[PDB]
């Protein structure tokens, strides 16, 4: 057995334009680091928080939920503010996508990128499976026997996972609020998404009130689009998106 080293946030100082980067459920800042590195090379400052309960034992994760994770997201926004960045765009993977939309109708936001954010029901069973997968993998890495993983997996299944329905509640609430969003928005969806109902992206695209909005479909990617094989195209598209936004204080 072995302690597992938890993941850290990152802050890539470059220029006067700022982007908050938000990761997926059970993931961490690694989900968005390559995009961070790319945007930094184009002169964009980048902060990526970690949600509470993430990158730690699965028993610790199910003591957390979106009220906690929302607090890390808001803390990330405030972090860039306090370092002096006035205009902040936001870009999120999946769950990070949902928090980016939520940020859209809560605080001043230059632009939103939502990557494969769920809005329907496939999310509910695959979030459960994802949690089991993280758990087995974390248990393995810490070097536990198969029989001890099987024991601790059965116990994990039979103990409260209320975070899974809190997630569904977040999803519904953000969705019920989509028509409050006016900020320019880029919807990004993987065609062959086995984690969410991908029509979710039509939902987001259609129901926001943003005058400026775009949707792109990615035909060769799975759910985790930032780490899949079309990511370099995604880098470009997100960059072009940010370059098309305002970023200037008007008289």
């Amino acid at each position: 057995m072995m302690k597992i080293v938890p993941p850290k946030p990152f802050f890539f100082e470059a220029g006067e334009r700022a982007v908050l980067l938000l990761h997926g459920f059970t993931g961490n800042s690694a989900d968005v680091r390559m995009l961070g590195r790319f945007l930094e090379s184009k002169g964009y400052t980048c902060h990526a928080p970690i949600y509470k309960g993430h990158g730690v034992p699965p028993e610790e994760l199910v003591h957390t939920g979106p009220d906690d994770w929302w607090q890390d997201v808001m803390n990330g926004y405030e972090f860039l503010k306090n370092k002096g960045y006035e205009k902040i765009a936001v870009a999120g993977l999946s769950l990070g996508g949902v928090f980016s939309l939520k940020l859209g109708y809560t605080v001043p936001i230059e632009g939103i990128v939502t990557m494969c954010a769920p809005m329907y029901i496939k999310s509910e069973e695959t979030s459960y499976e994802l949690v089991l997968e993280y758990a087995r993998e974390y248990k393995k890495r810490e070097g536990k026997s198969e029989e001890q993983i099987e024991q601790e997996m059965e116990k994990f299944k039979q103990t409260p996972m209320k975070t899974l329905k809190a997630l569904q509640e977040l999803k519904a609430d953000v969705r019920d609020h989509l028509d409050l969003i006016y900020a320019p928005t880029f919807v990004v969806q993987a065609r062959h998404d086995e984690m969410i109902n991908p029509d979710s992206a039509n939902i987001i695209y259609n129901e926001i009130e943003s005058p400026v909005k775009q949707i792109k479909w990615y035909e060769q990617s799975g759910h985790v689009i930032t780490l899949d094989q079309e990511k370099d195209q995604l880098h470009e598209d997100i960059y072009a998106f940010l370059e098309s936004l305002d970023w200037l204080e008007h008289h």
